[PDB]
């Protein structure tokens, strides 16, 4: 996958540099760029979600369209500064479809084989930043580090540690945020506080 295009740093700047040079996976043939994370190495939480949106493959900046709205405002609630994490995606590059008379590129679900392919630029950040708390958003995060079986829906809340993970943080899967944009007003509430809590959790580490 992308372990050749992986250089031996954990400076940040050049990790991002050399991820737009990776080849590790067919999806950065059609991306306009890749995206990497964003915030700095004393970060003691990284939250990771599954890829690029339309606007982050633009911006350059990951969760910076209407999931990263939502996001800011659950960070906001459970008293988590954002500047003060490190937010990356499990895939690099936006994979993605358009539909005539659709107002946006639409993501499509990144394989398993592209998710494994890209998890060496998720090593390479966890060995830079060396969390406390990896913040798992959504099922694809979560399965890159938990495994492919795993159901976000059925550990909400809890505090997990595997062993093949560097460091050995602890992990928080949750809801991805995009979830928690439609849908029933009572069922999108009750959500976001779960989201909160999850994050809290997450912080309290
Ligand atoms: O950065 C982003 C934006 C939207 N959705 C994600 O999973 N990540
Ligand atoms: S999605 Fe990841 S592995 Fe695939 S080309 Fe982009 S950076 Fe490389």
């Amino acid at each position: 996958g992308a372990q050749d295009f992986v250089p031996h740093t954990a400076d940040l700047a050049e990790l991002a540099a050399a991820a737009g040079e990776c080849r590790g996976c067919g999806l950065y043939r059609d991306a306009t760029q890749a995206v990497f994370g964003a915030g700095g190495r004393s970060a003691r939480i990284m939250m990771i979600g599954e890829q690029p949106g339309d606007k982050e493959d633009l911006a350059g900046l990951p969760f910076v369209g209407p999931a990263g709205r939502l996001l800011d405002r659950a960070l906001e609630a459970a008293d988590i500064d954002r500047d003060a994490l490190y937010v990356t995606n499990a895939v690099k590059h936006f994979k993605f479809t358009r539909a005539a008379g659709g107002k946006r590129r639409i993501c499509k679900t990144p394989s398993r084989t592209e998710v494994v392919a890209c998890r060496p630029w998720l090593i390479a950040e966890m060995t830079s930043v060396e969390p406390d708390v990896v913040v798992l958003l959504g099922a694809t995060a979560a399965k890159a580090l938990l495994g492919n079986d795993f159901r976000v829906t059925q550990h909400r809340g809890e505090v997990l540690h595997v062993d093949d993970v560097p460091g050995d943080p602890a992990l928080v899967a949750t809801v991805h945020p995009s979830s928690l944009l439609r849908g029933p007003k009572e069922e999108r509430e009750s959500a976001f506080a779960g989201l909160v809590d999850d994050l809290r959790v997450a912080a309290d580490v």
